[PDB]
């Protein structure tokens, strides 16, 4: 269908930063174009996820719906971090699709834990990530996928709108506001509240991201504070500073039992398991 | 100000494309980000114009105009390819910015006319531009900015909405219709109809969009056959096939005798001279 110049392709969104990266929404994107593209690369994307401990009981959920709906007809090479790697059910893969288990070790006091996963991301994406994918995706594990997600979000840098306040002015944001912490956002300061739960980007700058947030949370530790959101408030600060290429709405990420289902979102692909 | 995620930045157009390249009209971006952005990069545009026999006439305006609307802030080099260097003007340049004249030959027949634009961009390209700049802009010279045309148009590939066609359906295209030609396409095909008199992006994607468009003009001589609009026939096809990541609006291209001010201008920012 011929793009129309004289029509919004939304009507009640905003669907593009002030510094024109695009805001992703059902209705934005002509996924048969997009898929065309990235299939032209022959595109591989890595996903990180965490399952540490009782988590490793969303495995078999969380794989099976991402082989419905994410990343299909593209190269996807799943990356589970685990203290039990026996625990890791076996889920079959479409064609193109790879799963390997990264072993994670003690942790070994809570603000270790707390920067594990910035930690982890940075190291591997240093060694394995770089010469395997083209684009690394971080989520949680205690989620399952329900609807489509793909090639769409890819872009060097991206985070996504978290579900509680993207109708919230910045007063109401949660960033970290002591300016102690080196993920200290003043109180006039802030384009969006990004969530934890769902970033990524080209291997590069997630390299670039994770090293930064990891590094900054090394020097909170050594000050004796840690950020209110943690490795949130961290991930807040840098795409503050290095603004994402693309944000993704929270179609991305939403917690239905939590937050129903609003007319403003069309899809809800990516949701919290009760 | 902080972005509104729950209200359009305009209610009355388009502002990013199917597939996810931002359409840029006045209120969907904020300068202060992108300036910043782009002087963190110390980023340089060079900014090519053709001024043959008459046409010479017009470099006056188009220089001075330039000055106080075209990248101001960043570091400029225009690139002005004439027949007559003694006839171009000396416009006083701000800091940072700087002129060379690149002296054009005889063509020597008229399909040799219609494919230099291309093809010297194409050879200046692999030279001087690819060593001296960062971004390439490609204009007509019979122009005059009236307003801001800044750091919001870089990107890696751009086309501009014609200011004819804008509101058309892509039956009344008037892109070249016969198969036999290069830059045919299909009556049931593309995005937009973008005008000839302002394209650009990265050195290297502009490399590549010139020599396939001169390439493809080459094979159509060869053929006995010119697009019904010359190298902007060639330029749709190319950007059917290797899709802009951003589009300008018409802001960007107008004539306001022709077309005069509706509402859906903010900005007349650079217009033909009646």
């Amino acid at each position: 269908p011929q793009p129309k110049v004289l029509t919004p392709s939304r009507k009640d969104v905003l669907v593009v930063t002030p510094w024109l990266a695009p805001i992703v929404w059902e209705g934005t994107f002509n996924i048969d174009i997009l898929n065309e593209q990235f299939r032209l690369q022959n595109t591989t994307i890595g996903l990180t996820v965490f399952a540490i401990k009782k988590y490793v009981a969303f495995l078999k959920l969380f794989l099976e719906t991402a082989e419905k709906h994410f990343m299909v007809g593209h190269r996807v090479h799943y990356y589970v971090f685990t203290d039990q790697p026996a625990a890791v059910p076996r889920v079959t893969l479409g064609t193109g699709r790879q799963l390997s288990v990264l072993e994670v070790g003690a942790y070994k006091r809570w603000q270790d834990v707390s920067m594990r996963r910035m930690e982890m991301i940075s190291d591997f994406s240093e060694r394995r990530f770089l010469s395997e994918v083209d684009y690394l995706v971080s989520v949680d594990v205690d989620m399952e996928f329900r609807d489509h997600v793909g090639v769409e979000i890819l872009t060097p840098l991206f985070g996504t709108l978290h579900p509680s306040f993207y109708g919230s002015s910045r007063e109401a944001f949660t960033y970290e506001r002591r300016p102690q912490s080196q993920a200290y956002i003043p109180k006039d300061e802030g384009d969006f509240y990004y969530m934890g739960a769902f970033f990524g980007g080209s291997v590069q700058e997630v390299q670039r991201l994770t090293r930064a947030c990891h590094q900054a949370m090394m020097v909170d530790q050594a000050n004796g504070i840690e950020a209110v959101w943690h490795d949130e408030s961290h991930l807040n600060k840098y795409l503050l500073r290095h603004k994402p290429t693309k944000v993704l709405s929270p179609e991305y990420l939403w917690d239905q039992q939590l937050l129903g289902w609003p007319a403003v979102l069309r899809k809800l692909r990516f949701t919290a398991v009760p």
